[PDB]
């Protein structure tokens, strides 16, 4: 008898029911952001399928002495049955002889069942230890207290709302056994917030980590010249920066590369900042298509808030970027702010003799756009009808079929942050502006040109489109953002693009 949910099928509520049991289930929502009365009829010894290739269990090798791990995890206010499902998963998962400590760092939560009611529970359970924190820190600083408190070779985190697959451990530890610098992430699969289902995929579709230049972390599929660099698809490839939260190192090499930045506040791009030390301090960076750990992802955060992520940011650029810091401040409109005393990291890099930031743009990102290489970057102004009227968009993939629209310029980026690119891409990170006849859309670039290829015409100020032969312009509400036919006396098709430069093209 295996349950609801067993083998990672969905659960499905009644569709009518009771008022208590309403409240409950909203209950949960609020709480968690994620459905809660699912998840706690689900076992937390609930069963799933093993999701790896065939490639895994047949022609992988993996050597047979290796590193005791410890495995951290961190969390505030956790729901009952998910935090114990992501212990419950990493012992019944895990060869016993891999692992020393499950550490669970508490952060100050405050709900009854994670106080005294977790001891008890975890009493009979040799390997659980539970540190308290003194006061709600944030994750970064849980993190590196868990560290503090973990004496085995290796540390493994993982967040209080994952799952661990059939497998998982071995090919992550593999990679450390062969070389201590290796830092190594799980692909990490999704667990529906609403049914709990367990969503696993080909080695083929894998997705490698990079970032955007607002330093958010983005996905991208795994470059050619990498595919290019193995016989198999399930073989670990390299990731020029990780999603943080999920990943496995050396002990004591996280701490040769000064752990997380002390500095940094809760909102932080940590994550990004240890994918660049690795890569910049003698270490890689490796996503592992063998080792599949499930989580549960959420649409927002329920967590007290204490623009808001640009300190973190910031510090991030001001001490890893070199050059390529200005990127960083042209989206945020230079409103770099107060990132504090940063002196401890610049020392912290110069001991450890790091590499230059372009030879981590050059060698281990280059497929990443640098918008200085673009034929124009920045805003991106018309001059009708007062020319004070910008092109104005978000990004993303919430945002995709959204029609673009116009706002008034503030020379602050953001969504007024454009490149034009040599290929005809109005772009920003991986959105491109494209029209197919109906409104103009931001969503994802192609590189296949058509409807996202742009013309600038410098004579006439025009952004003409290839296909639809029309040029772009604004209505006289300055509201909408409109395709009409070309016509060069018209001051509403007239543009002026923020760094035009003419040799670029
Ligand atoms: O102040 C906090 C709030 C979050 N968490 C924990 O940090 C982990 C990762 O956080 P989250 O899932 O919210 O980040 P996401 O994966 O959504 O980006 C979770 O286990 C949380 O319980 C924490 O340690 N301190
Ligand atoms: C070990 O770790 C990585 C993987 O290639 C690399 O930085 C380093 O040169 C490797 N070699 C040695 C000798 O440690
Ligand atoms: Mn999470």
């Amino acid at each position: 008898g295996g349950g609801p949910g067993e083998l990672g099928k969905p659960v499905r509520l009644p569709k009518e029911m009771s008022d208590e049991m309403k409240k409950a289930v909203d209950d949960g929502w609020t709480k968690n952001a994620f459905n809660q009365y699912v998840s706690d009829l689900i076992s937390v010894h609930r069963t799933l399928p093993d999701p790896r290739d065939a490639w895994c269990k047949d022609e992988a090798r993996y050597l047979t002495n290796l590193p005791k791990t410890d495995v951290i995890i961190c969390f505030h206010n956790e729901a009952w049955t998910v935090l114990l499902r992501t212990v419950h998963s990493v012992l019944d998962r895990s060869p016993e002889h891999l692992i020393g400590k499950i550490i669970l760092v508490d952060d100050y939560s405050d709900m009854p069942h994670l106080k005294r009611q977790l001891e008890d529970y975890f009493a009979a359970y040799p390997k659980v230890q539970i540190i308290r924190g003194q006061k709600r820190e944030g994750l970064i600083r849980a993190r590196i207290l868990g560290a503090n408190h973990a004496k085995s070779p290796v540390l493994t985190y993982l967040d209080s709302h994952c799952e661990c697959t059939e497998g998982w451990l071995e090919p992550l530890l593999d990679r450390i056994a062969r070389n201590s610098t290796t830092v190594v992430c799980p692909v990490i699969d999704v667990i529906s917030d609403e049914t709990l289902e367990y969503h696993y995929r080909d080695s083929g579709g894998v997705n490698v980590g990079g970032f955007d230049w607002n330093l958010q972390f983005s996905w991208h599929p795994v470059p050619e010249r990498e595919r290019k660099r193995h016989n198999s698809t399930a073989e670990p490839v390299y990731s020029p920066t990780m999603a943080g939260g999920l990943f496995s190192i050396d002990r004591e090499f996280f701490d040769r590369l000064g752990t997380y930045d002390s500095g940094f506040d809760i909102w932080g791009g940590e994550n990004l900042e240890l994918s660049f030390k690795t890569w910049m301090c003698g270490g890689t960076l490796e996503i592992v298509p063998c080792s599949h750990v499930g989580h549960i992802f959420r649409k927002r955060s329920p967590y007290k808030w204490r623009n808001v992520l640009k300190k973190n940011s910031v510090r991030l650029a001001e001490v890893w970027m070199d050059e390529y810091s200005q990127y960083y401040y042209h989206r945020i409109g230079n409103d770099k702010g107060d990132w504090g005393d940063v002196s401890d990291r610049r020392k912290l890099r110069n001991d450890l003799k790091c590499k230059s930031f372009k030879w981590y743009l050059d060698n281990i990102y280059p497929e990443l756009f640098i918008p200085g290489d673009s034929v124009a970057h920045g805003e991106i102004r018309n001059l009708g009808y007062g020319g004070r009227t910008c092109l104005d968009a978000p990004a993303g993939k919430k945002h995709q079929k959204k029609a673009v629209g116009t706002y008034p310029c503030h020379r602050q980026g953001g969504n007024q942050y454009w490149m034009l690119s040599k290929a005809g891409e109005i772009r920003r990170d991986d959105s491109c502006l494209d029209y197919a006849g109906k409104d103009v859309t931001l969503f994802g670039c192609h590189g296949g040109k058509g409807n996202q290829f742009w013309t600038y015409r410098e004579n006439t100020k025009q952004l003409h489109h290839g296909t639809s032969g029309k040029c772009l312009a604004i209505s006289e509400s300055k509201d909408k953002l409109l395709m009409e036919e070309c016509s060069a006396s018209l001051s509403r098709q007239q543009w002026t693009l923020e760094n035009y430069d003419s040799s670029k093209l």
